[PDB]
């Protein structure tokens, strides 16, 4: 009985860098199918008492690629936020600075692993279980939760992300990305 | 150096079914660039004087990746073309009919592969080294020629090949896929 988390924001918050169209496709259509769906296929299951979190760490298939693709996209739509971008703070920089050199490097770094995650998928930014941070790909609906790395940060490198507004152009897309990234949201990631 | 073969027609030819946008961003855009990159990364290499299909069955990473998906696109160009679609006749229709009781039958499992393919990839028909006909998806650059079998006919689910004119609606873009398919190129492919 998993339910579609309302956007926090308003549908046209990240405009122009993802347009009110392309949140109505991704949100309203896509992330709302994976959450029908995951429904549809735990009914009667053992996954049916389940957290989010838990399901994804205990299926495989179609479970697996519906239940990882609700928490991916909820996660997203968290690493966004109007009048946000620019540059961390804190914590964060300090943590980017030492783990990538700067945050120009760790800037550079995302980019080129997201650009270059080839087909459908994932970019993350994680804390790895020895404290330090790293840049992560993951494919079609894989997540960081099936590993002991903690997810900070994340771009959806699915074509639908981006097509409406950037049709081929994958990296333009994630340098209007860096315009929106919520780092109160990152934060309070690696503050846990 | 390999060259974007031209397309089999104006990019105006498969409209309404696939427009003209998608075509100059599909062809134009993608094709081209899987060309472009693949370039790049045989050049000063042995992999030069190799053919396409050399590449393919010879290779991995990107240069795998690019190599499929610049003969992928070639392919699937050919699949398609205006004043077609319908159903095939002669020996087309015979083998399909033999291996699957009717064509109506082929239509609705290849449109259900096509749709339930998750993530970026290809659908295909294919003729098994016995004789046999079958329907495989594979995901990503995924080509059957790395397999044993022949190519018949394919359909591009990668997003960027339908998000254009039906944005989430991969149904409806595999209906309109039926009314394009060329089948006197799957008779050639057949009758090699
Ligand atoms: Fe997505
Ligand atoms: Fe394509």
């Amino acid at each position: 009985s998993f339910e579609l988390p309302a956007l926090p924001y308003a549908k046209d918050a990240l405009a122009p860098h993802i347009s009110a169209e392309t949140i109505e496709y991704h949100y309203g259509k896509h992330h709302q199918t994976y959450v029908t769906n995951l429904n549809n296929l735990i009914k009667g299951t053992a996954f049916e008492g389940k957290s989010l979190e838990e399901i994804i760490r205990s299926s495989e298939g179609g479970v697996f690629n519906n239940a990882a693709e609700v928490w991916n996209h909820t996660f997203y739509w968290n690493c966004l936020a109007p009048n946000a971008g620019g540059e961390p703070t804190g914590k964060v920089a300090e943590a980017i600075a030492a783990s990538f050199g700067s945050f120009a490097d760790f800037k550079a770094q995302f980019t080129d692993a997201a650009i270059k995650n080839f087909g459908s998928g994932w970019t993350w930014l994680v804390k790895n279980s020895d404290g330090k941070l790293a840049i992560v790909s993951t494919s079609n609906a894989g997540t960081p939760l099936t590993t002991d790395a903690t997810p900070l940060l994340t771009v959806d490198v699915w074509e639908h992300a981006y097509y409406i507004d950037y049709r081929n152009a994958r990296p333009g897309y994630l340098e209007h990305f860096w315009a929106l990234v919520n780092w109160e949201f990152v934060a309070k990631n690696l503050a846990a």
